[PDB]
C-alpha cells in the first residue's frame, strides 16, 4: 500500500543540539554528586556565547564553566574558524541554585511510546538512518579518518514504503540530503565523494541502495565557518529528531534539561520500553502505546494500546499483559530504568530512542 | 473502542508565546512594506530582556524597537509587576537586515494535514477546547470582566474517546486543568470560582460537562510575578500547540519567524486546506494527508491521503480528487492562501489551526 | 587669592556605584574564606540585568547568584518601579575562577596621595559636603525619615575658596546640586524642602551656608523610575568621585574589583595614608605625595612630596621624614594597612578617602 | 627640583578604547546626516560581543551594524584568532532613537584645561611619548613592516623632570613599559629587538634616550589570543589617558559617545584651547586653566588661570587676556571651535589632546 516517508536528524554541533547536550551535561554533573538533583535548565547559544539559564535545587559542588566548556570541547570546538572555541567563548551563567515508589504523577500528562520490527532497532528506518548517518560521519571526525569534517550537520532520509496486512515495511531509500560543516581546505568534490563511499554506503544496507536513489550531499555548496550561529542555539526546539522522526505522536514535552522525575521524560521512556517489548515478544510488528496520568495520582490514568492491525492477541488482550508485566507509577519507573544515574547526555544527541545502551530499549520479559 | 487524550495550550503571555509572537510581528512589519520580504527571524526573552535574532533580506524601514514593544503591550505586559514592560524592558537587537508559480521546493521536506468531523473547527476537541479556554481568558482580561486575569497562562484538556467503524468520538470532558497569572488583589477561591463558570463553563459545550469532571484550578496556587521568565522563552519551542496538539503528526518543522517561501510553513498550511476541505466535502470523517516536497522540484514527490476506514471513495480515488482540486506547488500555494498577507501574528498564538479566519481554513470546493 | 571649585558624588543606586559596590561585594566574599584569593572581577549593569566578568584565583566557595542581589538588595532594590528589584533581576555570571614583606610592585606605577586641613578629615570641603551629602539621604531613607526617597543620586557642591600664603582656605559654599530618585506619591515642592532642611542644611557647617548660596534640587523635576538604567552602568567608571573630586592627582586606575596585590589601589591608600599623616603631624597644611614604582622592584622608585609653600620644614627634609616613618613596599603596605581585610565594599561608595574607619585614614605617629 | 612622572596610554585595540571608538563612530555616523543630532551612547563589549547602548535624538538614517563592525574592521580585527572579527562578532543594538549662541550650560560644571612647553604640541612629554609610542605601532602595522604587530596594546613612560624657576623641564626617559598583542609566527626575542629599534628609536628625541633607560617590552611574556576581552571593555573608562596622563586636573567627565551639546567634551576642549595658546604667546611656560559654569547660564561662572610662577604678566592680568580674546560661552565653543563635524573617532584613540589637526588645537592669536 505505497506510500513515502522522511525523516530527519543534526550533528552535535548543531545549535540546538549543543544546547541540548549542554543543559544535560549539567544534569549530569549534578547526579553523580546528588542523585536527588532536582534540575529543571535550559541553554542558548549565539557565535561564542552560551547562556546557562535555570532552576536546580541540588546539593553538590559544580563548576558551571566547567561542564559547558567540557561539552563544547567534547563536541570538537575548540579552534576559532569552527564558529566556537571552548577556551575563549562567552559563558554566561544565570543559574538559580538552591540546596535542600507511590510518587504521583506531577502535571497533567499524555505520554507516547513507538514501536516497529522495521529494523532490529524497533525503531522507523528513515530516523534509524538520519542518526546513523551522523553517528558515522562524527566517527571519522574523530578518528581522523575525515578529518576535515566539522561538529555541526544535517541529515534527511527519505525511505518508500509499502504495508503488508498489518504494518510498514521499508522498500528502498529514495534519496538522502546531507550537509556538513567542513574546513577551507577540502574541495567539494572530495567531500561528497567521501560522504556517498565511506558515510551513507558504510551505514545504510545494500538493500535499500539503489541506481536511482538521490543523493544531495552539500546541496548549499560550502559550509565552512559555519558553525553553531543558526541565529542562535536553543533547547527543547529539536523535538521531533530526539524521538521518531515524525512516526508516533508527540505531545510537545521537552526531554534535555530536566531531571527523572518530570513526567514529561521519564514516562515518555517508559512507554518506548512496553512499545519494544511488545514488538520484540511477538505480540505485534507496530505499536502506539498511549500511557496517560493524571496530576496527583501515581498509578497511569489509562493507557492505551494502538496496534495497526499486525497483533494477533487483540487489543484488551494486549492491554493485560502490559498491566501484568509494568507497573508505568512514576517512581518505580525511575527505579526500574534506573534513572537517577548520569547518562542524559548521550541522550541529549542522536536520538533518544533505538539506542540499546539505554534502559528503556532493553526488552522487557513480557510473560503473557 | 474508548480511550483518552489530552491536549494543552498557552496564553499570549507564555515566554515561548511571546517570542513566537515578536518573530511574526517582525514579519508582517516587513511584509505591509514589502510582501517579497525574506525574513528568518526568532526572538529570546527573559524578565524585561528581549533578543532580536535573524537574518532577513527585505526593503522597508522598520523599527524594531517599535515592533518589539508594541507587540509586549499587545500582550498585555504595562506593569512592572507583571514580569514585563514594554517601556522598561531590554530590546536587544541583533538583527542583520540587506536589502535587494513553478518556483521549486527548498529544502526536503514532508509536510502533514489533518482534520477530523468531531467540531465544527474541523480540529481535535480536546485541542479547540484547551486554545478556546485561553483565549476566553484574554477576553475577560481585556474586557475588564476579570481585571485580575494577567497574560500568562496554560491550558490541558483531557477527553475520553470511542471509535466509531471509522474514528474518533468525543464523549466527555474527564478533566481540566488551567494555571493563570493574576494580580495579588485577588483570592485563590475567587480565581477557581470564576475559571470553572466564567471560562470553562463559559466556552465547553454542555454535552461534555460532566459532575465527575475533575478541575485542576491553579494547581499550584499562586502566580502572580511569574511573569515571562519561565527560564528563557524562545522561539519554536511550541511546535505541538501549532498545530493538532498531538493528534497528527509533525515532522519538527517551526513556523513562526519564517515567510512564506519556506515550505515548513506555506505546505504545512496547505496540507490542512486540504484535510478540512476533504471532511467537509464528506469525503472522510477523519485525514491525514502526507504532502512530501523534493528540494528542487516545485511538483509535490508524492502525496498521501490517510482515512482511517472513515471513507467511502477509498484512497487512490481520493488522491486523484486532490491532484484535480489542489496543485500544491510552493509558488500556487501563497498566490491561492494569499500567504504575502500580514496575518502571522495572530496565527502565533491560539494555534495556527483551526480558525475560520485564515485562507488555509476556507474549505475549498472539491468537484471530486 | 579667590578663585572657585565644584565636586560631584553619586549615591549607592547609581548605576556605576552598584557595579563597583557589587564587584568589591565578590572581593569581600572572596576574602572572607581565602585572604589570598586572587580578584580582578568587574560588573556591568542595565536594568535588570547584572552581569559578573572576571578573572579570580581563588579557593573559596562563593554563591555569586547571592552575593550580586544581596548587594543590590543592601542599595535598596527590592521593589519592581524602583529600576531593579534584587529577586528578580537577571544575574548573568559569566566570571571564570581557579583554585590554586618584599614581594615586588607588580605594573610599572605612579600613585598619588594628597590632603588639605581645609576640614577634620584633610580631605576637600567640596568633596567632603558632596559625599556627606548623598550620605545623609541614605540615613533619612533607611531610618525612614524620608520614605519617599530611592537609591540613586548626584550630588555637585560648588565652594568659594581663598589662598593663604600656602594654600587653600573655603568661604562659603556658592552652589549645592543635588538630584535623587524618589517615589511617585511625593511633591516635588516637599522634596526640594526636604533636600534643603533635613539633608543639607544638616549637613553643611553654618559657617558656609549664605543667603546667596544656590540651590538646585531636583532640576530636571522628576526621577521616579529612573533607577540603574543610565543606559548602563560600569565598573569603574567614577574613578574621580572615589578620590578627590579633581583634586590632587589620578593616574587612571580603578580600585573597585581588584585585590591588594594590584599597586592601583593599595599603594594609592599608602599614598594617602602618609599625606594624611603629615598635615596631621604639623608638617604642613596640604600635600600631593607623588609615589612611583618601578615593574619588578618593590621599594619605590621615587618618592615625591609636593606641599604648595604650605611647610616649615622643607621638600627634602619631609621626604626624610616620611622615609623613616614609612615603608611603602607593597607588601609591607598590605601588612600594616590590614589589606586582606573584607572592607572593600563600605570603599565602593561616598568615597575611598575621607572616612576614618579605614585603615589608611588612621594618621601615622611620624616620629620626625 | 628633581621629581620623575609616570603616564600610559593604549591601543586601538584595547577593550576600553574600542567601545571609546565605536560610541564616537556612531556620532560621527549621525553629525554627517544631522549635525544637530542629540547623541548620548556608549558601548560594552567582551570577546566576540558587541553591545551598543544609548538615547540618541536624531534625523538621520545609520545602520548600526555597519558602523559598528567598520570600526571593528579598521581598528584591525578582520581575523578570529586575533579576538575578534568584525565579520563574526554579535553586535546586539539596544539603541533608542527618537526623530525631532547665548544658549545656557548644562549641568552644574568645572572643566580643566593644561599645556605646558616642554613638547612643541604643549603637552606633557610622558603623555605624548605614550602616545606617540602607540601610534607608531598602528603605522607599522598597517604599512606591513611589522605584520605580527596586533591592535590591542600598552603603553608607559616615565621620565626623570627638574623644575626651572616656573616649572618642568624633561630630562631623561627613565624607563619605557610597552606590551602588544601579536600573532603566533615570532619569537619573543624578535619582538622586543622591533619594539627597541623600530618604535622606540623611532619615537623618542636621542636627547631623553639612555644607556641606563629601563625597557621593558612585553614584560608578561606572550600577548596573542588576547584580543577585547580584558573582561569586558567599557566606553569612558579610559579617562586619564584621553586627557593629560594624570598631569592638570579632571573633573571626571568622560568625552566618547557625548554630543557637543554636553559642556564636559565642549569646554575641556576650550579649556585646553585657551591654555596652549597661552603658552604659545609666550605668556606663561606652564598653565592649569579652570573654567567653572553654572546651570542654566550661559557665560561661564568663573575662570581661573593658574601659572606656576612661570608668567611674567600675574594671574588677573592673564585673566583680562583671557576675557578679551576668548568667548567660553557653550554655543560660541561650538561654532568657533567648529563642534558639529564628524572628527569624534579620530579622537576616540591617542589622546584628545596634543594632535594639532583639531580645532582646540590651533592655538588663537591672543592680542594680549
Ligand atoms: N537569511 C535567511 N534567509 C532565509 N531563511 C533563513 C535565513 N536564515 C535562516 N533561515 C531559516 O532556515 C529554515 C529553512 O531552511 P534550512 O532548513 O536550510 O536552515 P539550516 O540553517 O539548515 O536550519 P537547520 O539546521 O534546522 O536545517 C527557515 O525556517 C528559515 O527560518
Ligand atoms: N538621551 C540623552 N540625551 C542627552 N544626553 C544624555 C542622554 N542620555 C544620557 N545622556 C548623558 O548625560 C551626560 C550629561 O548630563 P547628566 O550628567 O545630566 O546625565 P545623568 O543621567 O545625570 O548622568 P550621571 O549620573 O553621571 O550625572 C552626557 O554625557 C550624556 O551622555
Ligand atoms: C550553507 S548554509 C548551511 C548551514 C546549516 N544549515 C546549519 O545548520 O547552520
Ligand atoms: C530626570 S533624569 C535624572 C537621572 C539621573 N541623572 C541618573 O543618574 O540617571
Ligand atoms: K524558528
Ligand atoms: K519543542
Ligand atoms: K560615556
Ligand atoms: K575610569
Ligand atoms: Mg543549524
Ligand atoms: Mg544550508
Ligand atoms: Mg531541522
Ligand atoms: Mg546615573
Ligand atoms: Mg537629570
Ligand atoms: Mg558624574
Amino acid at each position: 500500500g505505497a506510500f513515502m516517508f522522511t525523516s530527519e536528524s543534526v550533528g552535535e554541533g548543531h545549535p540546538d543540539k549543543i544546547c541540548d547536550q549542554i543543559s544535560d551535561a549539567v544534569l549530569d554533573a549534578h547526579l553523580k554528586q546528588d542523585p536527588n538533583a532536582k534540575v529543571a535548565c535550559e541553554t542558548v547559544c549565539k557565535t561564542g556565547m552560551v547562556l546557562l539559564c535555570g532552576e536546580i535545587t541540588s546539593m553538590a559542588m559544580i563548576d558551571y564553566q566547567r561542564v559547558v566548556r567540557d561539552t563544547i570541547k567534547h563536541i570538537g570546538y575548540d579552534d576559532s574558524a569552527k564558529g566556537f572555541d571552548f577556551k575563549t567563548c562567552n559563558v554566561l551563567v544565570a543559574l538559580e541554585q538552591q540546596s535542600p515508589e507511590d510518587v504521583g504523577a506531577g502535571d497533567q500528562g499524555l505520554m507516547f511510546g513507538y514501536a516497529t520490527d522495521e529494523t532490529e532497532e524497533c525503531m522507523p528506518l528513515t530516523i534509524v538512518l538520519a542518526h546513523k548517518l551522523n553517528t558515522r560521519m562524527a566517527d571519522l571526525r574523530r578518528s581522523g579518518v575525515l578529518p576535515w569534517l566539522r561538529p555541526d550537520s544535517k541529515t534527511q532520509v527519505t525511505v518508500q514504503y509499502v504495508q503488508d496486512n498489518g504494518a510498514v515495511i521499508p522498500v528502498r531509500v529514495h534519496t538522502i540530503v546531507i550537509s556538513v560543516q567542513h574546513n577551507e581546505d577540502i574541495t567539494l568534490e572530495a567531500m561528497r565523494e567521501a560522504l556517498k563511499e565511506q558515510v551513507i554506503k558504510a551505514v545504510v544496507p545494500a538493500k535499500y541502495l539503489d541506481e536511482d536513489t538521490i543523493y544531495h550531499l552539500q546541496p548549499s555548496g560550502r559550509f565552512v565557518i559555519g558553525g553553531p550561529q543558526g541565529d542562535a542555539g536553543v533547547t527543547g526546539r529539536k523535538i521531533i529528531v530526539d524521538t521518531y522522526g515524525g512516526w508516533g505522536a508527540h505531545g510537545g514535552g521537552a526531554f534535555s534539561g530536566k531531571d527523572y522525575t518530570k513526567v514529561d521524560r521519564s514516562a515518555a521512556y517508559a512507554a518506548r520500553w512496553v512499545a519494544k517489548s511488545l514488538v520484540k515478544a511477538g505480540l505485534c510488528r507496530r505499536v502506539l502505546v498511549q500511557v496517560s496520568y493524571a496530576i496527583g495520582v501515581a498509578e497511569p490514568l489509562s493507557i492505551s494500546i494502538f496496534t495497526y492491525g499486525t497483533s494477533k492477541k487483540t487489543e484488551r488482550e494486549l492491554l493485560e499483559v502490559v498491566n501484568k508485566n509494568f507497573d508505568l507509577r512514576p517512581g518505580v519507573i525511575v527505579r526500574d530504568l534506573d534513572l537517577k544515574k548520569p547518562i542524559y547526555q548521550k541522550t541529549a544527541c542522536y536520538g533518544h530512542f533505538g539506542r540499546s545502551e539505554f534502559p528503556w530499549e532493553v526488552p522487557k520479559k513480557l510473560v503473557f
